[PDB]
């Protein structure tokens, strides 16, 4: 489950919390119309994973691919702080769990 | 199989849905009219990765190329969106799937 | 147990000791006022991962980074170099141990 | 067995098919006149891995690298084209086979 | 043990080889007079990675980051050109063994 730091820091926001989440597929696509990456969950829900082009969210945003394929690959959960202002949903933090 | 989301995705270009390929090689090549990347799947067809110079584009082949060889190297599917408009194909979008 | 290396180098700082953490989440975060890179023990401790903009210290926080995806991932025990002059105390120095 | 695209590319060149090799070991030489990364083979023969400074090369080399490193990490077999002009033999095409 | 060619290069050097080593720890440091990427060995041997900013050097530094990284989580054996000229002696070049 979420830590109470994630937790916290999702109750800052206007955006909503999802724990517990199992990504079975990771999205690349060269398409101009995309605003990102794209993972989705077992249950078929998609978020997309933002992109920055310079310092410091470039390496938050690369951290969060590489917790998205890591996820995939062993099958580990994550919990979301996810906007539903856009469609798919956008990660503004992602916690790799265990 | 792909997702709903990624076969929608597919349906709004000119390039086709290819699912659930077995990638079993990854080749780089820096050889002159053959160099790029590429993958083989354990029948023997090949498609080239998508290559790009720019940001955001870059990060997006990045991560095919991530996807391509973690595929190969675990054994897991992909689902492609691949241009008939070459050969090998190349690949404009991949899914992952565990 | 922490190198003696290790604790001889965070013993010139103001910084503080931590052997033997399990880190068991890692979090990528883009929100607005808790951007950040950070890791929570098995305890629910909080730390902070280094940033720098430039080399060489972008080199040394980007391997920060991979040390805690690596030891999430593995369940391998880690020593920290941890100021306590921020909460979440921010790690300066860390030692992955096999 | 090579793929035929992999065999069919590198007989389009000065180069040779090498099929089948187990990689043992890998390494990083900065020393001045050795500098460079090189792979060795089960039974002791050596190549050199291509390196370039600038787009879309530099995409390429990383790849071989990373292919590199995986093969000796999990004793998965490569095919090369490598070029016998210098020694030792510089790759100038590689496949990862799973 | 190392290869004959690992060998013969680091023999042209006035670095020392050190054959079959087992890295056990790896740490990263940022703190003033102590920062730089660090290895220690099953015996508490502490060797220095080199670094460099620019190509072509970039590459192998990098390289051999991913090697000691690698080394570690895999208990797998290194051999090393390591100086003496300083303390901790500093790493020319590394072989992974597989």
């Amino acid at each position: 489950g979420a830590s109470q730091f994630f937790k916290d820091n999702c109750n800052r926001t206007t955006a909503s919390l999802v724990e517990g989440v199992e990504l079975t597929k990771y999205i690349s696509d060269i398409n101009n119309n995309t605003d990102g990456m794209y993972v989705v969950s077992s249950t078929g829900g998609v978020w997309r994973i933002s992109r920055a082009k310079d310092y410091p969210d470039n390496v938050m945003t690369a951290e969060m691919r590489k917790i998205a394929m890591a996820a995939v690959l062993a099958g580990m959960r994550v919990n979301m702080c996810a906007s539903p202002a856009s469609s798919p949903n956008v990660i503004w933090a992602i916690e790799l769990e265990a």
